[PDB]
């Protein structure tokens, strides 16, 4: 937790109370084992925190009704209510795992309902023990003389089981259950949904619910997951849902729908695979909050998960991480030290940020409510840094070319971005998100020279580790880079490029030098041919251009020969453990100065490239 926050214990176990309702209408003030499954949200001013009050055990095949805390002074008092009791058929017979989306003055609650199974979901035999249940709760803020006051009255619950097919392209369905947290309306006013459906063989995968009707009809849209995801949330943005997916056993796929969810395609180019569920990403994954907000003018997105250090459902320290879907930043730690976590919620009201997340001692849990003032001071200091070199970049008048100022600079897509700011041993993001470490370096105006063995700075790729923000460029990059050569080589030394994963030294795309002055541009494994003339200390203009899975070298804005050559076979995506800028076993002592090094998740076109060819004196930050 950042310095500067706090939270407090608002729903603890064994201690806070429950408004229980018994069979007969009287009501009992009940304690609660253990309260999971956490959101909190805003409705119209009013705080409405939700999650399983798990009665007797933390264990989800327990006795369980959905509580609700709301509060009407952001967090100074609450009000606590049983907002959907559960069927009373057995000891085990629960409603759990609250998916949410707020309207208006009405929330939308798509709870799971069982009634006597002591297994889980996906290991029922049939659906016969369960029930989706769709709850409808209204705030009405009133007040009085100076202080404002609030109820929400709760409707009865819907089933949704009628409209459930029965098959999906063939897939005989047994159960489904929403992803679990804050879900959204659409900016065409449609509820949405994402949901986890179970079929006949066990097997999980996830889908979009949604309603054009606020909540009288509700359709399955036609797209899919893959098969492993479970626990969906999504957002909206630029027009389309972005569905991030929990995966237990591997890394977290997230998708894109342009089309309400009808038509899914994997988001292999910003997101998708860049998250995990712990360092060796082979433990059972977590619950993720996934919202978008704003933040000084800026729309960007939200998204909370634990490290999981020490695996299984331990869901150690908890993060929140702040992207724009091209840079991706690290905002902190939100849990304190080594506690196990879990489940979450985060949620921007008033200019205010919080998080509504599990804490958990020996399988007992309580939720906390944290208030993240160091948190949201960063996360603002750092979309202003975006929001500046963005604006900064975008305002430069580059030359007009033959056919006031040509095209833009591009900024679309562009993700890091190596300039002036830099010291021995690292070279500093620009967007303030990932680094590059360095060695054998000396500052030059906009960047470095090397001298030295290993020579070089690394910008990590697989090498960020269990995190990987880079993942994009596995599926297409544009690396750009102003380079002089200061010394010739014995034979060839590299200058710029991506580094693989793996045995051997091999590289994705890049380039390197020769002593008898010519290029030598690597095409994925091919043997490199020298082509070409250059001259020491002449500077040169770089960009590698990665897509489709093929390979371009560019220099001075013009290709040189192989280029749009394969850079890999097959239907596996590529593993890129770095760029090397320089030279970073054998003695490589790459003698270049290298600046202005800009890393975007897409391949510019030839345009675009031309453009950076002109502008390479006025990009530099100083
Ligand atoms: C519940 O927690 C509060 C806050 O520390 C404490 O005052 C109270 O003693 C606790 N009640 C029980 C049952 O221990
Ligand atoms: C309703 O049932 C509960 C169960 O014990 C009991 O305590 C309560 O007093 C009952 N009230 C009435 C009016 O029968
Ligand atoms: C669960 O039990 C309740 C109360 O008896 C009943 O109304 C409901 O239909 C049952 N649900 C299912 C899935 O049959
Ligand atoms: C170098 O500066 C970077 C930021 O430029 C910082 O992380 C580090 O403390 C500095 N010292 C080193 C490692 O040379
Ligand atoms: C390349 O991109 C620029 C900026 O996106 C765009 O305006 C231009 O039409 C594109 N040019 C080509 C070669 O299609």
């Amino acid at each position: 937790l950042a310095p500067g926050s706090s939270r407090v214990e608002l729903f603890k176990r064994k201690n806070s109370t429950v408004p229980f309702e018994e069979s007969n209408g009287t009501i009992r003030e009940r304690v609660v084992h253990s309260f999971r499954i956490p959101t909190i949200v805003n409705v119209d001013g009013v705080m409405v925190a939700t999650a399983d009050a798990r009665y007797e055990t933390s264990f989800d095949n327990s006795f369980i009704e959905t509580a609700v805390k709301y509060s009407v002074d952001d967090g100074a008092t609450w009000n606590t209510q049983i907002a959907i009791k559960n069927s009373r058929a057995s000891s085990v017979s629960r409603v759990m795992d609250a998916t949410v989306i707020v309207k208006g003055n009405k929330l939308y609650i798509l709870v799971g309902s069982f009634n006597k199974t002591r297994n889980s979901w996906t290991q029922h035999r049939d659906g016969s023990d369960w029930e989706p249940l769709l709850v409808v709760g209204e705030v009405t803020k009133s007040a009085a003389n100076g202080k404002t006051t609030a109820t929400i009255s709760w409707g009865k619950p819907v089933s949704l089981k009628p409209l459930f097919p029965a098959e999906f392209d063939g897939i005989l369905t047994k159960e489904f259950v929403g992803g679990v947290g804050a879900a959204i309306v659409g900016s065409n006013g449609n509820l949405v949904y994402p949901v986890q459906i179970a079929d006949m063989g066990g097997r999980v995968f996830t889908k979009i619910m949604y309603s054009e009707d606020d909540g009288n009809t509700w359709k399955f849209a036609e797209g899919r997951s893959k098969f492993g995801c479970s626990e969906p949330a999504v957002l909206e943005w630029e027009g389309k849902l972005i569905i991030n997916n929990r995966v237990d056993g591997n890394r977290r796929l997230v998708y894109e729908s342009s089309d309400m969810g009808k038509t899914w395609v994997e988001a292999l180019g910003t997101l998708s695979h860049v998250w995990t569920n712990s360092p060796t990403s082979n433990q059972q994954d977590c619950q993720s909050s996934f919202v978008a907000v704003t933040i000084e003018g800026k729309r960007v997105m939200l998204f909370t998960h634990p490290l999981n250090l020490k695996g299984r459902w331990m869901r150690d320290r908890l993060h929140l991480w702040m992207t724009d879907n091209q840079r991706i930043f690290d905002v902190g730690q939100i849990s304190i030290g080594d506690e196990n976590s879990g489940y979450s919620s985060v949620l921007y009201k008033d200019d205010k940020l919080y998080s509504l997340h599990e804490i958990n001692t020996n399988d007992v849990y309580s939720l906390v409510f944290v208030r993240f003032i160091g948190e949201l001071q960063l996360m603002k200091s750092v979309v202003r840094t975006w929001k500046e070199e963005d604006n900064h970049l975008a305002s430069i008048c580059t030359p007009v070319v033959p056919a006031g100022c040509g095209a833009a600079v591009p900024t679309a897509g562009l993700v890091g971005f190596l300039s002036h700011s830099a010291n021995g041993s690292v070279w500093e993001d620009v967007y303030r998100c990932v680094d590059a470490n360095v060695a054998n370096a000396e500052r030059v105006p906009n960047g470095l020279k090397f001298n030295g063995v290993g020579g070089g700075a690394v910008w990590p790729v697989a090498r960020q580790g269990q995190t990987r923000r880079y993942q994009f460029a596995n599926y297409r990059f544009t690396l750009v880079a102003t380079v002089t050569i200061d010394e010739l080589p014995k034979g060839t030394s590299p200058l710029l490029g991506a580094g693989l994963e793996g045995p051997g030294d091999a590289k994705l795309l890049g380039l390197s030098y020769d002593k008898n002055r010519q290029w030598r541009p690597l095409y994925g494994a091919a043997p490199a041919s020298p082509t070409g003339s250059w001259e020491l200390h002449k500077k040169y203009h770089v960009v590698l251009t990665m897509a489709d899975r093929q390979g371009s070298v560019y220099v001075d804005g013009q290709p040189l020969a192989g280029s749009g050559n394969t850079v890999v076979r097959g239907a596996t995506l590529p593993d890129i453990s770095h760029f090397y800028i320089g030279g970073p076993g054998a003695p490589t002592d790459s003698r270049v100065t290298v600046t202005n090094i800009v890393l975007y998740n897409r391949r510019l076109n030839s345009s675009e490239i031309r453009t950076l060819f002109l502008s390479q004196d006025m990009i530099g930050t100083d």
